[PDB]
RNA sequence: UUUUUU
């Protein structure tokens, strides 16, 4: 587990020989930390959320978000360092007939967004690569909150564009946007991924350590594949994100009417988009179809800012919100947050 | 709607 094993190596105490070669990891990926960021790469996850139980372990309790620890991105980069292997090594056997991944190139149009963001904020920030993005995003610290930072990093997180497999046989362009490498693919679970079933058959026959057959270096059926896999995997973070908000509703279905004060992250043309942290979930509200007329609203676009007869609002702030669980119909089971006037 | 373990 992650626990023992980081008292193993943060304790010099503790001496068998499977210890000493995890602090002699340790030591690598310190390096491999060292040349990390100078890569380009940028782990900037968004805010997960971690239910845990009662008595019973079909209705959870507690809600909490887990503090990640180094040897998580130890063996992060360890698994990094196997893909970039594996994926120059099929690369230089099988550059017409392999399995890839790529990220495509994203529009500067959803990074604008974030600069007028930091313009309203006290940072400037380069749309040009992700190396100056990540350069100028880290440099980003601020003493009056770290956890300004932290919402700037989630909402660069939701700025991205989709990634995918693709064989190359069909089409080609193998660039990857996010890793800061030139080529990439999965490798390191076949248990749980088909591609890297078809990987590690791929890389058997390439080396000639197992026999390979005609229908495994066929095109149009592997791009047919690669479109298959796409498609069940978009529909996966679907299901899990939906299995998490109903399970989250359910909690805050036992726990009445509890609230918190949350941080504005995304502004609506006539609503806004919150998060909190107590429980680590996004939340919108609407202030169009509850409100008064339409002069209490005033919208801004250059910077997204909503103003009322009171103050006007703006984005990265501590507000006043409820949480609500609404069941007007029974389909769509929505969570509602405030009323203001 | 990257990314690594489930």
């Amino acid at each position: 587990t992650y626990a023992e094993a980081q008292l193993r190596i943060d304790s010099a105490n503790m001496n068998d020989d499977i210890t000493t070669s995890l602090r002699g990891l340790n030591k690598l990926a310190k390096i491999l930390k060292k040349r990390r960021i100078e890569k380009g790469a940028l782990t900037l996850s968004s805010p997960e959320v971690r239910f845990h139980m009662d008595s019973e372990t079909h209705d959870p309790i507690d809600l909490q978000t887990k503090e990640l620890r180094e040897t998580n991105s130890m063996v992060e980069e360890f698994m990094l360092l196997a893909n970039i292997s594996v994926a120059k090594k099929i690369h230089e056997e099988f550059s017409e007939h392999a399995l890839l991944r790529k990220h495509p190139a994203p529009p500067p149009s959803n990074y604008e967004i974030l600069v007028k963001a930091a313009r309203s904020r006290n940072l400037e920030i380069k749309t040009d690569t992700a190396k100056s993005l990540a350069e100028s995003l880290d440099q980003a610290e601020s003493p009056t909150f770290p956890y300004l930072n932290t919402l700037l990093r989630i909402l660069a997180t939701r700025c991205m564009m989709q990634a995918v497999y693709f064989c190359s046989g069909m089409d080609n362009d193998f660039h990857h946007y996010g890793l800061a490498s030139p080529i990439y693919t999965h490798f390191t679970s076949p248990i749980r991924r088909y591609a890297d079933v078809i990987v590690h058959r791929l890389l058997a026959v390439a080396i000639g350590a197992d026999c390979t057959y005609p229908e495994l270096t066929d095109k149009h059926k592997l791009a047919d594949i690669c479109k298959n896999l796409n498609f069940r995997h978009k529909m996966a973070q679907y299901a899990q994100r939906a299995s998490v908000a109903f399970h989250t509703q359910l909690f805050f279905k036992s726990k009445g009417i509890v609230s918190e004060e949350a941080y504005i992250l995304f502004v609506r043309k006539n609503a806004i988009v919150v998060l909190i942290p107590k429980y680590g979930l996004e939340g919108t509200v609407f202030f169009e179809e509850k409100d008064k007329p339409n002069p209490q609203l005033i919208y801004d676009d250059e910077i997204p800012s909503l103003k009322i007869e009171d103050t006007v609002f703006h984005v990265f702030d501590k507000v006043k919100v409820k949480i609500m669980l609404d069941s007007s119909n029974l389909q769509h089971q929505k969570i509602r947050m405030s009323l203001v006037e």
